[PDB]
């Protein structure tokens, strides 16, 4: 992935809720393919499915989704994965709820 990009300064604090990779799409409530937004940590579908995480994109400009599938970090506007220090907690988070 790239070690960096410029639209990490839009990745926020996490929830004290934390993460549920088992929620459904806000929109069409698939349990398939689902994305976590960084910036206001709403859940949409992949682009494979019915492509609601790129209809959020589009709507309100945020820039890096997490996947509840793999744990990598995609940026719309680089069109690439990204890794970085900034992406660890998350991940982290991510990985102790789908994991145990
Ligand atoms: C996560 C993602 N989202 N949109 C997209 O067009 N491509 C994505 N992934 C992707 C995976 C593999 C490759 C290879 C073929 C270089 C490219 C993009
Ligand atoms: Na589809
Ligand atoms: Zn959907
Ligand atoms: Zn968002
Ligand atoms: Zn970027």
């Amino acid at each position: 992935p790239l070690p960096w990009c410029p639209h990490l300064v839009a990745v926020c604090p996490i929830p004290a809720a934390g993460l549920d990779v088992t929620q459904p799409c806000g929109d069409c409530g698939t349990i398939q393919e689902n994305w976590v937004c960084l910036s206001c940590y709403q859940v949409y579908c992949g682009r494979y499915i019915n492509g609601h995480m790129l209809q959020h994109h589009g709507n309100s400009g945020h820039p890096l989704v997490l996947s509840y599938i793999d744990l990598s970090a995609w940026c719309y506007y680089c069109q690439a994965y990204v890794h970085h220090q900034a992406l660890l907690d998350v991940k982290n988070i991510a990985h102790q709820n789908k994991f145990g």
